[PDB]
């Protein structure tokens, strides 16, 4: 069947907007997954998943009559995919269980893994996700092997279908660098957002970069993309090493002996893959990565056996059975036991990547201190496995049930608590009004606002309003909101803020965070009475002011906003086309196209421009709530070119008589373009929508106040 | 961005059942396009379009002044695109304004006339659809130029995105026939469900078959595609040569001047493409086709023109300036208007398909007897505009405003007014007890009103319970109906009718339409109580039945299923697996993924397979409404295999001992393969959902039996 796609393959994709519609979810309308999970019989829970630990399936055999390293590795992969960029990836969805992460090469076998945890999904049903689902088995395997875990957190809401994620454009799986599709460039520079080194791969190659099996080149790669995915080196080290302390790899047999991955698996497969041919296809016969590697002497017991062995031995190039390269342990004893056979036992073996870990310079020093004192190891890595396994649940309000650690960490990104009588609905009035009195602009208090607000992204959770953060460093030196400008702004409001607080009794006050929210509410307000019409926007107090040393500046990093075309603003020249990059802002923010399209339209003629730009600011009453922008768009009596001097920047003339308009962008153009975007500009471009286009600009601006108000949920 | 369709092309999608959600609607969710339609002033709007004819835009500039002939063509594109096979396609919403066909190349230039409708479309905003606007233009440019059309309903809603049509598979525009992806076999079969010849083209190639200038051979295609449209060979004929007495064709020169189709066009274009570097680029150098084809005298007149040139005169192949063929008037004067210059005129001019009308034996007397009766071809005309316009708009409950005309057509499949007291709530529950009392099973019941319900498409709006059509033919002898056991069942269920209607005064009636839906509720109800649940199942009567004479046998014929999945059924073998019959199935039911999961489920265990089947029977409890599909389908403790009979069943054994527990088909097996299907009967398959389950039943089954119920909408 020819589609769309296969006609136009470069035309924009809306469909990333629509995901995860009421449609595809078999949930009620109504339900509430957090009411759910608090009253599941979590200790319940546990103790089935302690019980599974040690109960093998003969469909696939336990390793050592334990699952525990399968399902370590199981909850690594989920969280494993996330990447600091752009916030997508990470465990908080549960998208291991649908494609495409469901059938990547690096998660072989964990079809196996999550299929030994129906029973118990089964039995607890909606009230345990199997997003929490596999965390939770994670630290079960952890705490049954004798390792104490940080904590857990639930509240991760199932998903019902897959992501629309960039994962990279090569067409081959595991495609290594330098073809037509390569993801590195340079000096190997591994492009924006992505974070893992070959299609398919969680982080890096096992063997080594491309397969090259140098322990100090492959330190390079794993540094680079652990920190992709947050992770500085003393985590890394704690959680490769941690890792590595259980289980085993497996491969048995040639890898041309395994089958079609799940989603291209016969439908009596029923959602597995990776059948192999290989002996029994299973327990001592499996293969998974290629690689015949286990670590420790007592693969299912936590101890310091990986740095010890580590350390304890010399290594030789090897193969494994697959012939895929890994190392031998130099003149060792057969110490290691074998998975099934008790007569047999193995000499130490180690990955390219665990080699590492000592061969590194950096690394070498972080992994002898964990040596010399594994207590600082385990420490390490029970905080790196939570940081892991939480990265991207946002804000510590989501967090729920009995086992939530109580340390605040500073990469949650914290807010403090709130520990006074907020503002009511008059004391709001009175300080909308005292805003507007100020003579700040309808231009200035929306775009500051928007500045605040829009840093949020629904991938991983973070960013938002609450905290005030606009007003430490790095925000407040961001290019996208104008520092100058800025600081100018929330020195008024400031004021304003210590007069109300000054003047209360009983504790009452308002936090600067609320207020900068608030005065954008004011400055819509006034620009809907700019227009003939008196509307009141919502406002929702109950944001507090974080501290700059509650603040990550460098985590804070990866939420600048480089593209912003609610702003138009472009930091500089990207080979995706602006409107692509807007339609990435608008599904991190959580937009529907109809959302994104009076938004972009209201900002416009609102004065939320970077620098005062006039593009797309197609009106003659600047700073009035009006649906300007799309009449004037969608009037033929115009005629739009692009610049000799800039491709991408258009003029608008009139038809007749070559007077110029106006000047625009792509990204306001897009709207008078895209077949789906102008029937949506049309609707608000119509003689009888100057009510609707309000109500409905007012509805998204308070939407995107609100993204981070998970102490509301 | 290498997506999953790349990975695994032939993967089941489901994207089409969540096509349409409230996400990429802009309208609220209450918003009732009927009621904003029913006070549109629509005298208005007609007039606005009277003037807009002769007014004149200088960059698309209107043939001989008047943009009669376009809107037409415009109009008769929008209406077709429509396939009797499934229903897709034509006017009813607004498709012709996205992607593929506002760019398939029979369509170019039509997005000037969209553009030329937009100010009128504007002014009057929600009020009038642009699927309407389509239509409506149609009918006054006929009108303004001097044709009374039959009438005009209103009521087709606005679309906010691209259908998931099969246009074809050929992956070149407009390629010919016998290629790798080839719409034709053996003696010039087209495959269903496509009604055009080529891919792009509304129905036949103007120039022949495959470009072969061939009268004869040309009306062949002609007769099979508009058969594939619902038209026979009188309506054919009139439809053809009505629409061909106005306007022209546009070929002034080489083709290859013409540009990028709107989906391809740069983003300056604003919509619009076909962008002409030949001479003006529009008006008199204007090219569309290719061709230059002029019909009338007075081509922005009605007349009588057409068949007196058809027959008046012999004719000659020629080529038009761009080196299409068509057909020129031997030794005529020069008579036709030219469309810009008062001082030239042109010999009368005919495409190939213009003298399939002549050449054609069976056309040639219909032509002939029009050319001799001018009256009755304008009827004939009138009446087959109609219906182009008005056939996938449904039930004549849907028609709106002050237009419509009052004859009632056959091929509207009537169903007559209800003049009686309806059945109240004590009325159902004595039906009920009397359908349970006569013996009648819950297989049967269930079966039977399944079979009545699930022939609604919401494609056309054709099909479902009202009417009681199931006792007619031919829907009485269809195989998946079972014939044999409906007949059993209707004749009960007639006898309970009788005998309650003859009890009755005050001129209560119960319809057999209602009685067949009703004892199916019955069923349901007893399917729970045989499970130990109380259930109510909603019902509504005011359903009518359809006399054999209101029942078009040869139209009802596409209806038929030939595959029906709820039922576990394929009539033979296909080229496309039965699972994604089974989507496209759902779709037509304008259900979404969790209906289909949540209905198939339960159909199985009550007994809906055709021949009592017991693949997909995975229950111990048949006739107990239970959630044993899901929660047996997913056990693990069962494989399943392929047969070595039929590659298409399965059987499920048990894993420990080999023994068989159950057989099924790709139908019942994709729902444990598919990684977002088995996501859904992982739900309604754990332990704490039999209630969400039945529910979830009971609301499907619902929706099924009042799709049709416009007269409640
Ligand atoms: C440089 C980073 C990493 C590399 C290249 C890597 C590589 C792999 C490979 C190739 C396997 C064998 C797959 C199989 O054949 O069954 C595996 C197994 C495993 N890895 Fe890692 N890994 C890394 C980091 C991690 C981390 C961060 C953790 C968790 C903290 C983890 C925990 C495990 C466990 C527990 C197993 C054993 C699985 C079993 O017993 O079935 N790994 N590793
Ligand atoms: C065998 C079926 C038909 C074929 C092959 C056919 C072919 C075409 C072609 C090739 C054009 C020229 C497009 C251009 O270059 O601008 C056209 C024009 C047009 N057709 Fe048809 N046609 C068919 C049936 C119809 C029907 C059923 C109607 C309406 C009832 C219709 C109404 C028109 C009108 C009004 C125009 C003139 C457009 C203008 O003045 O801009 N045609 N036809
Ligand atoms: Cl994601
Ligand atoms: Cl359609
Ligand atoms: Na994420
Ligand atoms: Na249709």
């Amino acid at each position: 069947g020819t589609s769309n796609r296969d006609w136009w393959p470069n035309q924009l994709d809306l469909s990333i907007l629509h995901r995860h519609s009421s449609l595809s979810d078999p949930m009620g309308k109504d339900f509430n997954y957090a009411q759910a999970f608090e009253k599941l019989d979590l200790a319940a829970v546990k103790r089935d998943l302690h019980a599974l630990m040690t109960t093998s399936q003969d469909w696939w055999p336990a390793d050592f009559g334990h699952y525990g390293g399968l399902f370590i590795r199981m909850a690594w992969h989920s969280a494993g995919t996330y990447r600091t960029a752009d916030g997508r990836g990470g465990a908080g969805e549960g998208q291991q269980r649908f494609a495409p992460l469901n059938s990547w090469p690096d998660n072989a076998n964990l079809d196996k893994a999550r299929r030994l945890l129906w029973p118990i999904k089964q039995k607890y049903g909606r009230a345990i996700s199997w997003a929490d689902l596999l965390i939770l088995t994670g630290n079960v395997a952890l705490e049954s092997m004798g390792f104490k875990t940080f904590g857990f957190a639930g509240g991760r809401a199932d998903t019902w279908e897959p992501e629309d994620v960039y994962w990279g454009s090569e067409k081959i799986w595991l495609e290594l660098s330098g073809g037509p599709n390569s993801r590195y460039s340079g000096d190997r520079q591994l492009e924006n957002p992505l974070a893992a080194v070959q299609m398919g791969l969680i982080y890096v190659n096992p063997e080594g970069p491309d397969g090259n099996p140098d322990p100090v080149a492959a330190a390079r790669d794993i540094r680079d993309t652990f920190a992709r995915m947050a992770m500085n080196d003393e985590e890394t080290v704690a959680l490769i090493a941690g890792g590595h302390t259980f289980g085993k790899t497996h491969g048995a047999g040639p890898a041309s002996n395994v089958g079609a991955e799940p989603e291209a698996a016969g439908i009596e497969a029923q959602g597995l893959g990776w059948k192999s041919a290989y002996r029994t296809g299973k327990g001592a016969d499996a293969i998974t990565s290629g690689l015949e590697v286990t670590w420790t002497t007592t693969p299912t017991q936590w101890s310091h056996n990986f740095f010890e062995n580590l350390f304890g031995y010399e290594w030789e190039l090897t193969k494994s059975p697959a012939g895929a390269h890994q190392w031998v342990a130099k003149g060792a004893d057969a110490v290691i036991p074998d998975a099934f056979d008790p007569s047999k036992k193995h000499r130490p073996t180690m990955l390219t990547t665990d080699l590492s870990l000592r061969f590194d310079p950096a690394y070498e020093k972080i992994s002898r201190r964990f040596h010399e004192n594994p207590e600082q190891f385990a420490d390490a890595f029970a905080r790196a496995w939570f940081k892991l396994t939480h990265r991207d649940m946002g804000p510590r309000a989501r967090y729920l049930g009995p086992e939530v650690p109580a340390e605040v960490l500073l990469w949650q990104d914290p807010i403090p608590a709130v520990d006074h009588p907020l503002i009511d609905a008059a004391d709001a009035a009175e300080l909308k009004a005292k805003v507007l009195a100020s003579g700040l602009t309808v231009s200035q208090l929306v775009s500051t606002a928007w500045a605040a607000a829009s840093t949020f992204r629904g991938s991983d959770k973070r960013g938002g309003a609450n905290g005030a953060r606009i007003r430490l460093a790095p925000q407040k030196d961001w290019e996208a909101n104008q520092p100058e400008q800025l600081a100018a702004v929330l020195e008024t409001l400031e004021a304003i803020r210590t007069a109300f607080n000054g003047a209360q009794r009983g504790g009452k006050q308002v936090s600067l965070a609320d207020l900068i929210v608030l005065a954008g509410c004011a400055g819509v307000e006034q620009a809907a009475k700019n227009a003939g019409h008196a509307v009141t926007v919502p406002f929702a107090p109950g944001r507090a002011d974080a501290s700059q040393e509650q603040t990550d500046v460098e985590s804070m990093a990866v939420l600048e906003p480089v593209a912003d075309g609610f702003r138009n603003y472009l930091k500089g020249k990207y080979r995706v086309p602006a409107e692509v990059l807007l339609v990435d802002k608008a599904q991190l923010l959580t937009l529907s196209a109809p959302e994104m399209t009076v938004l972009l339209g209201g900002l416009r003629v609102l004065g939320a421009n970077v620098g005062q730009s006039r593009h797309g600011v197609f009106t003659a009453r600047e700073q009035a709530l009006t649906n300007d922008f799309f009449v004037n768009l969608l009037d033929m009596g115009t005629e739009w070119k692009p610049t000799a001097a800039d491709a991408d920047v258009f003029e608008g003339r009139d038809r007749a008589t070559g007077e110029l308009k106006w000047t625009g962008t792509r990204v306001d153009l897009v709207f008078g373009s895209h077949s789906q975007l102008r029937a949506l500009a049309e609707v608000y471009g119509s003689a009888d929508a100057q009510e609707k286009f309000v109500r409905d600009f007012v509805a998204v601006w308070n939407k995107v106040m609100n993204l981070d108000r998970f102490d509301l949920a």
